[PDB]
C-alpha cells in the first residue's frame, strides 16, 4: 500500500504545516501537524477542557463506530518550545492520503497549553519519530508509520515541504518526479528516538564550504534551523545590522536586508537554503526588525534541522531495519 497527502502552511510565514487526516467511522477529518520530532498522535477532542478549545476541529470518539477506549492508558507530552498536552487514549481507524491503519492509538487531549489553544489551525499532532519516544503509559504505543510499515510497498515516508506553498507527505514510495538529481542517503542514530544524523558542513552565501560534523535531527515539527553558535554567528555576520537580541529571543536583522543563502552538507552533496527562506518577517506588526530563520541551538542540547532546512529538500525517512535519511535538491 501507499498514501499521499498534501501538507499546507498554516500562515504566511510557514510557521507549521497541516495535513488532513481521517479518524474514525464515519470519517472525522482533522488537520494535524506531522512531526518527525515526536511520536504521539494526539487530537483536540470532545474531552478537551472547553476553555482550551478555540476554533479547532475536534475528534468525538462517541460518534465513531470503530473507536474503543484503551482502558487505563494516559499520555502527557512536553515539546521543545515549552508547549504541552495530556489526556487519555482510544484506538481507532486512521487514514492519511488513502493509507489506512486500523487500531491506531489516537491520544485524546483533556488539556492543552495556551500555544495550542491559540493556534486555531492545528487540530493535533501526528508524530513520526521513533516509537520509543511515545508517551502513552503504561503500554507504549506505536506511531502511524510504525503501524503502517509492514503494509507499505517500501518502508519509507517522504517530506516535501513547500516554501510559502503546499507540499506533500508520501508513505510507502519515493516519487522520482518530485526531486532533481540524485538522493544522497546518510546514516541515522535512533539512540535518542529521533531521525538523528550528521551533516558534513556548511557554507554562507557564495563562501567556501566548511567541512565540519554537525549532529542534529530532521524535525518537521520545528519551524526554524537551530545550529551551533559558531555557525550561526558566521551566517549573521554577513548581514549588515544583524544582531542577537536577548529581548526578542534570537537573531534579528534589518527588514531592508537581502539575506544570503545557507548551504548544508549531506555526505558529499549540498542542499542550498535560499536567503528568502531565512526571513521570518517583522518581529511585531509594522516593525523594521525582522526575525531570522537560523538561530543558535545553544541551550537546546541538540541541533535541529527544522522546516527552514527541510523545505529546501526532498527528504526520505527510510524506516528499514537500519534506518537512514535521504536528501535531494528539488
Amino acid at each position: 500500500s501507499t498514501g499521499s497527502a498534501t501538507t499546507t502552511p498554516i500562515d504566511s510565514l510557514d510557521d507549521a504545516y497541516i495535513t488532513p487526516v481521517q479518524i474514525g467511522t464515519p470519517a472525522q477529518t482533522l488537520n494535524l501537524d506531522f512531526d518527525t520530532g515526536s511520536s504521539d498522535l494526539w487530537v483536540f477532542s470532545s474531552e478537551t477542557t472547553a476553555s482550551e478549545v478555540d476554533g479547532q476541529t475536534i475528534y468525538t470518539p462517541s460518534k465513531s463506530t470503530t473507536a474503543k477506549l484503551l482502558s487505563g492508558a494516559t499520555w502527557s507530552i512536553s515539546y521543545g518550545d515549552g508547549s504541552s498536552s495530556s489526556g487519555d487514549v482510544y484506538t481507532d481507524t486512521v487514514s492519511v492520503g488513502g493509507l489506512t491503519v486500523t487500531g491506531q492509538a489516537v491520544e485524546s487531549a483533556k488539556k492543552v497549553s495556551s500555544s495550542f489553544t491559540e493556534d486555531s489551525t492545528i487540530d493535533g499532532l501526528l508524530g513520526l519519530a521513533f516509537s520509543t519516544l511515545n508517551t502513552v503509559s503504561p503500554t507504549q504505543q506505536k506511531t502511524f508509520f510504525d503501524n503502517a510499515k509492514a503494509s507499505l510497498d517500501s518502508p519509507v515516508f517522504t517530506a516535501d515541504l513547500g516554501y510559502h506553498a503546499p507540499g506533500t507527505y508520501n508513505f510507502g514510495f519515493i516519487d522520482t518526479t518530485a526531486y532533481t538529481g540524485s538522493i544522497t542517503y546518510t546514516a541515522v542514530s535512533t539512540k535518542q528516538g529521533f531521525w538523528e544524523w550528521t551533516s558534513t558542513g556548511y557554507a554562507v552565501g557564495s563562501g567556501t564550504f566548511k567541512s565540519t560534523s554537525i549532529d542534529g535531527i530532521a524535525d518537521t515539527g520545528t519551524t526554524l534551523l537551530y545550529l551551533p553558535a559558531t555557525v550561526v554567528s558566521a551566517y549573521w555576520a554577513q548581514v549588515s545590522g544583524a544582531k542577537s537580541s536577548s529581548s526578542v529571543g534570537g537573531y534579528v536583522f534589518p527588514c531592508s536586508a537581502t539575506l544570503p543563502s545557507f548551504t548544508f552538507g549531506v555526505g558529499s552533496a549540498r542542499i542550498v537554503i535560499p536567503g528568502d527562506y531565512i526571513d521570518f518577517g517583522p518581529i511585531s506588526t509594522g516593525s523594521s526588525s525582522c526575525f531570522g530563520g537560523i538561530q543558535s541551538s545553544a541551550g537546546i542540547g541538540i541541533n535541529i534541522f527544522g522546516d527552514v532546512a527541510l523545505k529546501a529538500a526532498f527528504v526520505v525517512f527510510n524506516g528499514a531495519t537500519t534506518p537512514t535519511l535521504g536528501f535531494a535538491s528539488k
